[PDB]
């Protein structure tokens, strides 16, 4: 797994798995839009909601690490993430859904991201 943390303390690894398209990666405020598949090395999925989930890229509304792998990401890239809790939920956690010092995983896919 590559490590795409700025400290390099390998809290957030990624491999890519399907290959995306273009050259412009997402920039910090782009409305990005993605289907996941996710859980606790209790898996949650947005193709159960049937619905893509969303959100504004860098405003910290996901944990630490979906705004810095998502933003390595290209339009049609499927990712694979591996998460120390230091870039997830911490050793506060977020109880009931996550415990104390969780490591995560995600498959992430980046279906399309526009402009902010
Ligand atoms: C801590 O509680 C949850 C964690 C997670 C999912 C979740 C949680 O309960 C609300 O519900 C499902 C989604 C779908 O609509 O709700 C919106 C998510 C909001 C964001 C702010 C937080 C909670 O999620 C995230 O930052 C990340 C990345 C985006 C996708 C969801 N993710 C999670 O951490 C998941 C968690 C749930 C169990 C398996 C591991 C991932």
């Amino acid at each position: 797994g590559e490590d795409i943390t700025s400290k390099k303390d390998r809290g957030v690894l990624k491999i890519v798995k399907r290959v995306g398209n273009g050259e412009e990666t997402p920039m910090i405020g782009d409305k990005v839009y993605v289907h996941y598949k996710g859980k606790l090395s209790k898996f949650d999925s947005s193709h159960d909601r049937n619905e893509p989930f969303v959100f504004s890229l860098g405003k910290g509304q996901v944990i630490k690490a979906w705004d810095i792998g998502v933003a390595t990401m290209k339009k049609g890239e499927i990712a694979h993430l591996l998460i120390k809790p230091e870039y997830a939920y911490g050793s506060a956690g977020s109880l009931p859904k996550i415990p104390s010092n969780a490591t995560l995983f995600f498959e992430i896919e980046l279906l399309d991201f526009k402009g902010e």
